[PDB]
């Protein structure tokens, strides 16, 4: 997260980091949010690679033992089927990952609120960016969780021609685009956290941000959008 701030500890309890296995340790790749006790929501670019990947909830810090972090390997992923690795812009960025274990709930670990299906914010709605990612443009990840305030931007001006354009499709939230907050890699796949009727709930999956750089004006960082996934996800948790 560009021009973010960090985030209080209890604040994001449904954030994840998902982890690969790297030599004899692990390394944040991606965010993710969960939504069972042993089901996490992440971007499907974020599992193109084929790594061992494990889930840590109640995370805060990545370097130093927070003694609130449980660790669960991977089971099983399911990544959305119209998913193509090629082509990022046509979305479908989203995939499943069934846990090993169920993780325990508590003030650090929750589910993510989930928005009902079909449901679009208003222009300039109020949310949340947080994850670990870059704190600058080709930066380092962060140590402790950032979250940035990232008002949205609606399909309308999110698609017109000096913001991304046919780049953006109306299966996306766009957020953000001052060229001072953003997203940024590793960011990728974790939540978007919008206010709606006093409750925030995760509305967008981190997806991608402009080549030119994270925190680019007109070029707002781009989230799945979870409200158009709701059968989907209910569908493979359903049958998995
Ligand atoms: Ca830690």
């Amino acid at each position: 997260v560009v021009g973010g701030t960090e985030a209080q500890r209890n604040s994001w309890p449904s954030q994840i980091s998902l982890q690969y296995r790297s030599g004899s340790s692990w390394a944040h790749t991606c965010g993710g949010t969960l939504i069972r006790q042993n089901w996490v929501m992440t971007a499907a670019h974020c599992v193109d690679r084929e790594l061992t990947f494990r889930v840590v909830v109640g995370e805060h810090n990545l370097n130093q033992n927070n003694g609130t972090e449980q660790y669960v390997g991977v089971q099983k992923i399911v990544v959305h089927p119209y998913w193509n690795t090629d082509d990022v812009a046509a979305g479908y960025d989203i995939a499943l990952l069934r846990l090993a274990q169920s993780v325990t709930l508590n003030s650090y670990v929750q589910l993510g609120v989930l928005p009902r299906a079909g449901t679009i914010l208003a222009n300039n709605s109020p949310c949340y960016i947080t994850g670990w990612g870059l704190t600058r443009t080709n930066g380092q990840l962060a140590q402790t969780l950032q979250q940035a305030y990232l008002p949205t931007v609606d399909y309308a001006i999110c698609s017109s021609s000096s913001y991304w354009g046919s780049t953006v499709k109306n299966s996306m939230v766009c957020a953000g685009g001052d060229g001072v907050r953003s997203g940024c890699q590793g960011d990728s796949g974790g939540p978007l956290h919008c206010l709606v009727n006093g409750q925030y709930a995760v509305h967008g999956v981190t997806s991608f941000v402009s080549r030119l750089g994270c925190n680019v004006t007109r070029k707002p960082t781009v989230f799945t959008r979870v409200s158009a996934y709701i059968s989907w996800i209910n569908n493979v948790i359903a049958s998995n």
